[PDB]
Order: structure tokens, then C-alpha cells, then sequence
């Protein structure tokens, strides 16, 4: 079997090697990219995603969320406060500001120990699932506004035409902005481009390994467990490195860099921070392997995971038995 210990693996395609996108995905699963959950993809020196990004600062960012934790430093829950809506150019502002800039540094590692010894005493500011696409509508390789829809591949895997559409959001980071431990919805796949900024650095567990940390988390956050059987699904939980290796948790990490894409695998539990002010741009995606994943996802059916429409087909053919109860949580 290939890449047994679960490591995260780059790849470095060639131009030719990124004109078909299902292919390459097949490639790496053949590597064993998807033990780890995570890849990492370098494009091609020959291609770009957009000309410049010299005229972006009026998106607008309408519901900017206020990421304030509670817990410990290495085990902690945040909630998302909406503030006023803001424009990209005034949040790059409030980005480099004294209060929210980066702080002294001198690589990354130095980083991510004072993100994990004082991320829980600040709240920064993020602007997500911005709906929307920075990709130049010209641009024909791994172009996330253009990929094989998801209700596609459903429809041509099992037969059944739904209902359902399938667009890319703009993520807008700042020093700790955090992304909580979570696997997609549906345990698709997700693919994510750094167009711009500061990096980002992610932790991952392999999806063989996911009911570990799912074990795990029901003892570290007992209330939130009672409350749901996958609250994980609520997307509000951190458990740092060191926790994780004190508890025996196979995991690794990696810093995304811009210009670079990360691809998350079927069931591959993620979770991570910004470096400074960044765009990002993701999309969910599915081939024929995540049809499996698909049909044993867990479901968040206390009403705290709310989720696209999109999901509905994808519960109720996927999952009858589970479609009633799922959908009286939405
Ligand atoms: N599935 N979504 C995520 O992993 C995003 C983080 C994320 C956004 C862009 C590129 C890579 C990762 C998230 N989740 N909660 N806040 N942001
Ligand atoms: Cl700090
Ligand atoms: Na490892
Ligand atoms: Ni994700
Ligand atoms: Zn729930």
C-alpha cells in the first residue's frame, strides 16, 4: 500500500499533467495522497490563476464574523460575533492594523507556537464563505469556479438527476483567524486556492484515523458531545498540536504558501489558522471514491449545523433513513 504512514504529499505537475483535474486527483490517490487527508499541489510555473490582484478591494465582505474563543489555549471552542459589513480594501486595513497585524516573527514554527499560546486572548476578524471567484474566467486549468459539479458526478455514478448547484467561496483571513476541526459536509472533498497574502498552516488527520480524534474531542468537550452526536459538524472546536500528542493522535501539519492549492480527501478532519491578511478561494468537490463516504457521513441533526440546500438531495438519496431526522435539524 502506498504512503502507509499517512504523510502529506506535494505535487509538482507539469503543464500537461494539469489540463485534466479528475485525472491528476487519480493520480495522487494512487500515490496514497489521500491517507493523509491533505495534499498540496504546486502548479505549474507556466500558469496563473488571474492577471493581477490590483482591483479587489471593493468585494465586499457583508457579514465580517469576530472569532472569540473560549476554554484553554490548547483546547478551546469560538463562536462567530457578526459585525458591519466591510469592503476588502477596509479589511486588509484592519488586517495590518496594530491591534489584528502579525507579530514578530522569525519563521514559522515561532509563529505557531505564539498562535497556540495566544490565540484564545484575541478575537480576530474573518470574512468567510464570501461567495464569489477571483479566478479569471480565461484561465482552463484547475479553474474552482469550473470544475464537474457535484449533483454531475451523483447523477453519472448512480443514475439519479437532483437538484443542487455547486459555486466557489472567497475566504479573507487575518493573523488567527482559525478554522475550527471538521470534515466536510457529505465527507466531500474540498480543494482550496491561496491566491494572495500571508500563509496559512494546517493540521490534518488521516481519515483512518478520524474516529480517534473524534473520540477525543466527546471527552475534551463533554457539554457540546451530550448536546450532539457529531458536533464536530458545528465547526467550533480546537485542540492544539501539543494536545493531540498527548493524547496519541496520529496527525501532521503544513504551511500553505500563496500561489499554492491544498486538496482535503473524503473524511480527512482539518483544521488551521492564517498568518496575516490573506485570500483564499475553496470549493467542495466529489469523484466516484467519495460515493462510498458519502453514504456513511455523519449528520448534525441538533439544528447547530446549518447548511446549503444543496445538501438536501444529497441526504435524501444518499441517506433516506437519516433524511427525516436531518431535515427537521435544518
Ligand atoms: N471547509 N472550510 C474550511 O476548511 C475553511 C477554511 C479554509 C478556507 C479556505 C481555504 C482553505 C481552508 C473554514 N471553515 N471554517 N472557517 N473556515
Ligand atoms: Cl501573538
Ligand atoms: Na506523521
Ligand atoms: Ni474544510
Ligand atoms: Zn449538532
Amino acid at each position: 500500500a502506498q504512503n502507509p504512514n499517512c504523510n502529506i504529499m506535494i505535487f509538482h505537475p507539469t503543464k500537461e499533467e494539469f489540463n485534466d483535474f479528475d485525472k491528476y486527483i487519480a493520480y495522487m490517490e494512487s500515490q496514497g495522497a489521500h491517507r493523509a487527508g491533505l495534499a498540496k499541489i504546486i502548479p505549474p510555473k507556466e500558469w496563473k490563476a488571474r492577471e493581477t490582484y490590483d482591483n479587489i478591494s471593493e468585494i465586499l465582505i457583508a457579514t465580517p464574523l469576530q472569532q472569540v474563543a473560549s476554554g484553554r489555549a490548547g483546547v478551546f471552542t469560538q463562536y462567530h460575533k457578526k459585525k458591519k459589513a466591510m469592503t476588502v480594501g477596509e479589511y486588509r486595513h484592519l488586517a495590518n492594523s496594530k491591534k489584528y497585524q502579525t507579530p514578530p516573527h522569525q519563521n514559522f514554527e515561532d509563529l505557531e507556537r505564539k498562535y497556540w499560546k495566544n490565540r484564545i486572548y484575541n478575537s480576530p476578524i474573518y470574512g468567510a464563505d464570501i461567495s464569489g471567484s477571483l479566478f479569471d474566467e480565461n484561465t482552463k486549468q484547475w479553474n474552482l469556479g469550473h470544475l464537474g459539479t457535484i449533483q454531475d458526478l451523483l447523477e453519472k455514478e448512480c443514475g439519479v438527476v437532483i437538484e443542487g448547484v455547486n459555486t466557489p467561496y472567497l475566504y479573507f483571513g487575518m493573523w488567527k483567524t482559525t478554522f475550527a476541526w471538521h470534515t466536510e459536509d457529505m465527507d466531500l472533498y474540498s480543494i482550496n486556492y491561496l491566491h494572495l497574502g500571508e500563509p496559512k498552516t494546517w493540521y490534518v488527520v488521516p481519515p483512518e484515523h478520524g474516529q480517534r480524534l473524534e473520540r477525543l474531542a466527546r471527552e475534551l468537550f463533554p457539554g457540546s458531545s451530550r448536546g450532539c452526536g457529531a458536533f464536530l459538524r458545528h465547526k467550533v472546536a480546537l485542540i492544539s498540536p501539543t494536545v493531540l500528542k498527548e493524547n496519541g493522535i496520529p496527525f501532521n501539519r503544513i504551511t500553505q504558501e500563496a500561489g499554492e492549492f491544498m486538496v482535503t480527501f473524503p473524511y480527512g478532519y482539518h483544521a488551521g489558522f492564517n498568518h496575516g491578511f490573506n485570500c483564499a478561494e475553496a470549493i467542495n468537490f466529489a469523484t466516484p471514491r467519495w460515493i462510498d463516504y458519502g453514504k456513511m457521513a455523519s449528520q448534525c441533526s441538533c439544528g447547530e449545523a446549518r447548511v446549503t440546500f444543496s445538501m438536501d438531495a444529497f441526504v435524501r438519496i444518499l441517506q433516506p433513513e437519516r433524511y427525516d431526522l436531518w431535515k427537521r435539524g435544518q
